[PDB]
């Protein structure tokens, strides 16, 4: 049902089954398909495509040219109705493609909230991007990439398939990530490499000095003590002990199965 | 003229000349030119623009926001009405552009069958692409370029002008092409350099395990010998009598111009 | 208003206070906000979208998917009704994106004439691109960069905010781009590195074998003699003072801000 306090333009095309949410606005030349929710206050600029089994949050902002749920470009796909699952608040950019899952991997697309993708950034399809993220332009993620929270992908920089980008992640622009990324980390190169903490989006998002000192320590502990990855889990899990924040990389370490970028 | 069994969305700017096949599908807000052939089962999603003198062949699946025939952007380009030829089968995927030959170049800009063409693939004026061949997301060929059968050029990746890309080559993500590369020869970097043979692709492709050892004594001889190319040249075809899969290499250096990565 | 010879299709949207010029022509599917001047001759393909406090010059080509005078990235920007110019003569090709720019930054973006924006360029918020410059596909500049007379930028190659890439120069395809680039110099990598002077631009553009000799000893100043950039300055507005063109230099130093690639 389309709620009658959303705008439709005429020249839009809205599916019968589609749900569009109160305050909502579908500009000119969209089209909608029968399976897509789209959330209260939500807005589809112009010449946006949305269809799939997908299912868009509230105060969303969407640009022209973007494709939302559509088919994903694993060989491996036959039309399974798999799923998309965007949450509130992001800024969708032109000509931004989000891909549906496949059933080998899992059968879901999702996307948070808070988000900024900016032009052409792919989310390509079983991805997992968290909230308050930032893909620049270009930045494209392979099959079954999880960004993590506050994660930054640099422009034109690529991600390869399964790769986890870790929370608080800077990536640098112009790079290839090829391996897991803990969180924290500033990476960079082509395939990138770390070059420490992101100790100033830490700084700016509320961090205690105690526990930047922590994080950079745990970092030591990886790239820095010589120690296999093995031997220093137990060290960083009795570190998060005392600081809390050091927990997101023994979370991390659960998910990673490229190992780590060296 | 359009078959009976086409579909055309009311929507859709068809002009009139435009030869449409049975059963196609023309979505919304799609335009075809007056000189667009457009082959039996053929599906423009949406949001399509086809012009030009252009052949599109059947059962092609071309997505919204590509652009197929569209005015090059060689500046010595002058308006002539060259070519674009489209075989059987393709996906071609959102925003991908496949731009007209020019007179200089031939006058055609060729794509064979079973290709599947990612997100915002460019194929220049006088590009040959031909069979199985996968161009990943924002790949891109200048002008004049050959992407040889099976060939794959992996995401954010370039091809200098007059390139030739061997057949079951793969090129890695994040690299520029400045030379030609050899069939069956894996590529990386940036400017891209040669990593040995794609021996899992050739497996996949069915092709024998002596087929493979000699294709590999093949690229020894080029790359390993410490010999130069002309020198192995007579070698290579020897070699090619008794394996017919090493004639590749030798149809491959007759049409090289830019030398070899090294 | 809307100029009587202007051509504008019955499915584009130009909204009341839209200026358009003598035979402009608006093509299918176009929307173009209240506050936009189209100049004389001007063409929009189809599918268009032009925004925001925006004027447009005279025979320009602009194409489909193109987005220009659209709210930029700038998670600082706040709706504030900044602006977009650009020049005459200009070919602005599919997918191309320009931004409006923030009031921080000065409220402009700038775009002169006889461009060639090729296939998802990106000119961000607060950008000045001179005349005669070419962005090749997927050309990227983030905020506030400066693209002077003749640039040229290749296929995929990124620029950092705030660089100035000076008059004349050639940046590699496939490059990233950190620092700001002296007129007239080559550069390639990532991050971008100088290669000598462009000599051969020169040679086409005019320049005599003097200015050339000039040129060339001003560029081995800044790098090839060893000294500080402050050392040489002197003596590279002493050799302006007979050759002209060496003056690019100087007024380019003046503007520089996030010192030299090397
Ligand atoms: C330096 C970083 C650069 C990163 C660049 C990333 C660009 C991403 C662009 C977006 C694409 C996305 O929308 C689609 C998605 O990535 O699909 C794939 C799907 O995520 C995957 C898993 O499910 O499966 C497919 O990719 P692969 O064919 O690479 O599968 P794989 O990763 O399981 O295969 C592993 C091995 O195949 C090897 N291989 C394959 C073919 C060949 O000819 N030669 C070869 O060696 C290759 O070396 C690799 O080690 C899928 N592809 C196809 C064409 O079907
Ligand atoms: C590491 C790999 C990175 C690869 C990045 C590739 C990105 C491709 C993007 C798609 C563009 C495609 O759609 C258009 C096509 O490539 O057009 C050109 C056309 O294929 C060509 C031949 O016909 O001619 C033109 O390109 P060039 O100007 O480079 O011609 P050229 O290759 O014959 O010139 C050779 C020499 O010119 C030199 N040059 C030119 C200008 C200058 O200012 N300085 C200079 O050195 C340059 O160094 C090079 O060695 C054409 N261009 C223009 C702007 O007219
Ligand atoms: C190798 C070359 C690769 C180049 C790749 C370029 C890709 C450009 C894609 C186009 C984007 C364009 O349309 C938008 C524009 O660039 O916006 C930004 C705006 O031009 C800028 C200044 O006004 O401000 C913003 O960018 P930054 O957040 O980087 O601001 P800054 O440059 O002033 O910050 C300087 C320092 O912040 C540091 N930082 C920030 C966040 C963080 O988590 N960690 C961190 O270290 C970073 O290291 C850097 O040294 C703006 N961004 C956002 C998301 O708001």
């Amino acid at each position: 049902m389309i709620d009658k306090s959303a705008f439709v333009h005429p020249t839009a095309i809205v599916e019968e089954g589609a749900s569009i949410g109160a305050n909502a606005h579908i500009g000119p030349f969209c089209i909608v398909g029968p399976h897509v929710e789209i959330g209260e206050g939500t807005v589809l600029k112009s010449h946006v495509v949305v269809n799939g089994h997908t299912k868009i949050g509230r105060d969303n902002e969407i640009y022209q040219f973007a494709s939302i749920g559509e088919v994903n470009q694993d060989l491996k796909y036959a039309g399974e109705p798999t799923r998309v699952e965007i949450g509130d608040r992001n800024r969708i950019r032109e000509s931004v493609t989000i891909h549906r899952g496949t059933v080998q991997g899992g059968g879901l697309t999702k996307v948070g909230s808070d988000n900024l993708l900016m032009i052409n950034a792919h989310i390509a399809h079983d991805c997992t991007v968290g909230n308050r993220c930032i893909l620049a332009n270009n930045a494209t993620l392979a099959g079954h990439v999880s960004v993590d929270d506050f994660a930054i992908i640099g422009g034109m920089t690529a991600v390869h398939q399964f790769c986890i980008i870790g929370a608080h992640v800077m990536v640098g622009g112009c790079s290839g990530v090829a391996q897991d990324v803990p969180p924290y980390v500033i990476a960079q190169g082509n395939h990138a490499t770390p070059f420490g903490v992101n100790i100033e989006g830490l700084k700016r998002r509320g961090f205690s000095r105690e526990a930047i000192t922590a994080i950079r320590n745990a970092y030591k502990l990886i790239y820095r003590s010589g120690k296999t990855l093995d031997e220093v889990k137990p060290e960083i899990a009795e570190l998060a002990e005392t600081y809390p924040e050091v927990k997101a990389f023994t979370d991390f370490f659960a998910r990673s199965t490229r190992g780590l970028i060296r």
